[PDB]
C-alpha cells in the first residue's frame, strides 16, 4: 500500500505545516502537524478541557463506532519549546492520503498548553519519530508510521515540505519526479529515538564550504534551523546590522537586508537553503527589526534541523531494518 497527502502551511512565514489525517468511523478529518521529532498521536477532541479549546476540529470518540478506550492509558508531553498535553487514548482507524491503519493509538488530550490553544489551525500531531519516545503509559504505542509500515510497498515515508505553499507527505514510495538529481541517503542514530545524522559541513552565501561534522535531528515539527554558535555567528556576520537579542530571543537582521543562502552538506551533497528561506519577518507588527531563521542551539542540547532545511529539499525517512535519510535538491 501507498499514502500521500498535502501539507499545508498554516501561516504567511510556513511557522508549521498541517496535514488532513481520518479518524474514526464515519471519518473525522483533523489537521495535524505532522513531527518527526516526537512518536505520539494526539488530537483536540471532545474530553479537552472547555477553556483550552479556541476554534481547533476536535476529535469525539463517541460518534466513531470502531474507537474503543485503551483501557488505563494515559499519556502525556513535553516539547522542545515548552509546550505540553496529556490525556487518555483511545484505538480506532486512521487514514492518511489514502492509507489506512486500523487500530491506531490515538491519544485524546485532556489538557493542551496555551501555545496549542492559541493555534487554531492545528487539531494536534502525529509524530513520525521513533515509537521508543512514545510516552503512553503503562503501554507505550506504535507510531502510525510503525504500525503501516509492515504494509507499505517500502519501508519509507518522505516529506517535500514548500517554501510559502503546499507540499507532500508520501508513505510507502519515492516519487521520482519530486527531485532533481538524485538522492544521497546518509546515516542514522536512533539511539534517541530521534532521525539523528551527521551533515558534513555548511557554507554561508558564495563563500567556501566548511567540512565540519554536525550532528542534528531531521525534525518536522520544529520550524527554525538550530545549529551550534559558531556557525550561525558566521551566518549573521555575513548580514549588515544583524544580531543577537536577548530581549527577543535570537538573532536579528534589519527588514531591510537581503540575506545570503545557507549550504548543509549530506555526505558529498549539498543542500542549499536560499535567503529568503531564513526571514521570519517583523519581530512585532510593523517593526523594521526580522527574525532569523537560523538559530543558536546552545542550550538545547541538539541541533535541529528543522522545516526551514528540510523544505529545501525532499527528505526521504528510510524505514528500513536499519534506518537512513535521504536528501535531494527540488
Amino acid at each position: 500500500s501507498t499514502g500521500s497527502a498535502t501539507t499545508t502551511p498554516i501561516d504567511s512565514l510556513d511557522d508549521a505545516y498541517i496535514t488532513p489525517v481520518q479518524i474514526g468511523t464515519p471519518a473525522q478529518t483533523l489537521n495535524l502537524d505532522f513531527d518527526t521529532g516526537s512518536s505520539d498521536l494526539w488530537v483536540f477532541s471532545s474530553e479537552t478541557t472547555a477553556s483550552e479549546v479556541d476554534g481547533q476540529t476536535i476529535y469525539t470518540p463517541s460518534k466513531s463506532t470502531t474507537a474503543k478506550l485503551l483501557s488505563g492509558a494515559t499519556w502525556s508531553i513535553s516539547y522542545g519549546d515548552g509546550s505540553s498535553s496529556s490525556g487518555d487514548v483511545y484505538t480506532d482507524t486512521v487514514s492518511v492520503g489514502g492509507l489506512t491503519v486500523t487500530g491506531q493509538a490515538v491519544e485524546s488530550a485532556k489538557k493542551v498548553s496555551s501555545s496549542f490553544t492559541e493555534d487554531s489551525t492545528i487539531d494536534g500531531l502525529l509524530g513520525l519519530a521513533f515509537s521508543t519516545l512514545n510516552t503512553v503509559s503503562p503501554t507505550q504505542q506504535k507510531t502510525f508510521f510503525d504500525n503501516a509500515k509492515a504494509s507499505l510497498d517500502s519501508p519509507v515515508f518522505t516529506a517535500d515540505l514548500g517554501y510559502h505553499a503546499p507540499g507532500t507527505y508520501n508513505f510507502g514510495f519515492i516519487d521520482t519526479t519530486a527531485y532533481t538529481g538524485s538522492i544521497t541517503y546518509t546515516a542514522v542514530s536512533t539511539k534517541q529515538g530521534f532521525w539523528e545524522w551527521t551533515s558534513t559541513g555548511y557554507a554561508v552565501g558564495s563563500g567556501t564550504f566548511k567540512s565540519t561534522s554536525i550532528d542534528g535531528i531531521a525534525d518536522t515539527g520544529t520550524t527554525l534551523l538550530y545549529l551550534p554558535a559558531t556557525v550561525v555567528s558566521a551566518y549573521w556576520a555575513q548580514v549588515s546590522g544583524a544580531k543577537s537579542s536577548s530581549s527577543v530571543g535570537g538573532y536579528v537582521f534589519p527588514c531591510s537586508a537581503t540575506l545570503p543562502s545557507f549550504t548543509f552538506g549530506v555526505g558529498s551533497a549539498r543542500i542549499v537553503i536560499p535567503g529568503d528561506y531564513i526571514d521570519f519577518g517583523p519581530i512585532s507588527t510593523g517593526s523594521s527589526s526580522c527574525f532569523g531563521g537560523i538559530q543558536s542551539s546552545a542550550g538545547i542540547g541538539i541541533n535541529i534541523f528543522g522545516d526551514v532545511a528540510l523544505k529545501a529539499a525532499f527528505v526521504v525517512f528510510n524505514g528500513a531494518t536499519t534506518p537512513t535519510l535521504g536528501f535531494a535538491s527540488k
